[PDB]
């Protein structure tokens, strides 16, 4: 069956939100995550209190970086986000290096991966995707898998208002999951969370969650809205 769902907020007034969250009742087992920017990290660190919520940093690579975050008491990290890869020019190899560094340092990690409008049109989604992951996996250990979460988000669906169809997410999630099953393990694979990210809103969410291989979400825009709750609520 499904592993624990995950609803993660990617924070690209906030306190009015944490207030909401904080006063919200989450009945089921789901792990909530609010990734924030270094600036709001302290805010969020104090204000956020819902026992079902954690905070995660963003592309905080470095040895010392890692250490302080931890020390600061930050245990989750978002790595390989399109922003990173695009504006910062991080390569799969680079992404992987960071992921492996996070993991060795105890972080829980959300490694992001996903294909462009172009790569998609050309029908190169599996190549691309398998490739991204095979870069990370190569640096991991079967054991390390216990700390990694994969976020699948088609670049063209990020903030464009263009969600994948439940079939596209499913299909992709499925291949991700199959490659892991085969290459890593079946046991690694079946315990693995593969989130969908890319234009998720409290409206489309349920339909997305329902797919066999979707384990949650990674939400930018609607995670700045009160509907983030409707979002978390769908992971049930």
């Amino acid at each position: 069956s499904k592993p624990q769902p995950i609803a993660a907020a990617n924070w690209k007034s906030l306190s009015e939100l944490i207030d909401l969250f904080n006063s919200t009742s989450i009945n089921h087992d789901v792990q909530c995550v609010v990734a924030s920017t270094f600036v709001h990290l302290a805010m969020t660190k104090e204000r956020l209190s819902h026992p079902k919520f954690v905070i995660a940093a963003q592309n905080a690579g470095n040895a010392d970086g890692l250490a302080s975050l931890k020390d600061f008491g930050v245990n989750w990290i978002v790595l390989g986000h399109s922003e990173r890869r695009w504006y910062y020019g991080e390569t799969n190899e680079i992404v992987a290096d960071k992921v492996a560094a996070a993991v060795a340092s105890g972080f829980m990690v959300i490694a992001c991966i996903g294909e462009t409008l172009q790569e998609r049109e050309s029908g190169r989604t599996a190549v691309v995707v398998l490739t991204q992951i095979a870069a990370i996996a190569k640096k991991l250990k079967k054991a390390d898998w216990a700390k990694v979460v994969i976020a699948y988000e088609p670049v063209w669906a990020i903030g464009t208002g263009k969600v994948a169809t439940p079939q596209q997410a499913q299909e992709a999630h499925a291949l991700i999951r199959s490659w892991v099953s085969s290459k890593i393990g079946a046991d690694v694979a079946g315990e693995l969370r593969i989130l969908y990210g890319g234009s998720v809103n409290g409206k489309n969410a349920r339909t997305l969650y329902q797919q066999r291989d979707v384990n949650g979400f990674l939400v930018g825009g609607a995670s700045l809205k009160p509907e983030f709750v409707d979002i978390i609520k769908a992971t049930q």
